[PDB]
């Protein structure tokens, strides 16, 4: 019964709330909802809650320290509840990979994504974790890229990533459940 923590990036507060770089937020929500978790815990600059996933026990967690500065809140807590590297879940937003498309990872370097990148070094440098990339796609034409980031989903770019939340849920119940490359599938 060793436990996992599953960390969804984002910056806290309501001007943030449903802008692009805030989607890891939304998944974790979403998960927290389908597990019966209520994320309110205050420990480590973050929110979190504790729960379980079929006899997995687990914590899901929303960093309130910033985007660069999501290490600082997920490192303790991996070392306060003896979570091992390869049960840290991190979710975040992809500007690689199409709007609403997901991909599960098992390490990788952080693809200049700041919030990944700070949790990597307060990971030791260690990069063998998993993760859960959600799609956000590229700014549009000459759109400023930071502005893109924190800016709402368009109404069509929503129902893909609405669709993209049922389909994590489950990708994320699967690999944790599940005890080398995945694909997903919705």
């Amino acid at each position: 019964y060793t436990p996992w923590l599953i960390a969804g990036l984002g910056n806290p507060g309501n001007k943030y709330y449903g802008t692009r770089h805030n989607v890891g937020f939304e998944m974790v929500d979403r998960i927290a909802a389908e597990e019966g978790i209520t994320m309110n815990t205050i420990q480590s600059k973050s929110l979190l809650g504790i729960g379980s996933i079929g006899e997995v026990p687990v914590l899901v967690v929303k960093p309130q320290s910033y985007m660069n500065y999501s290490g600082e809140a997920i490192g303790p807590l991996a070392a306060y509840y003896q979570v091992p590297l390869r049960h840290i879940l991190l979710i975040y937003d992809d500007t690689s990979l199409p709007n609403g498309v997901l991909r599960l990872q098992k390490k990788g370097g952080h693809g200049r994504h700041n919030g990944l990148q700070n949790v990597i070094e307060h990971l030791d440098g260690r990069r063998e974790f998993p993760r859960l990339s959600i799609g956000i796609g590229s700014p549009p034409g000459k759109m400023d890229p930071r502005a893109f980031l924190l800016q709402k989903f368009s109404s069509e770019e929503r129902v893909q990533i609405d669709t993209a939340l049922e389909q994590g849920v489950d990708a994320v119940r699967t690999l944790v459940l599940k005890g080398e490359r995945f694909n997903l599938v919705q």
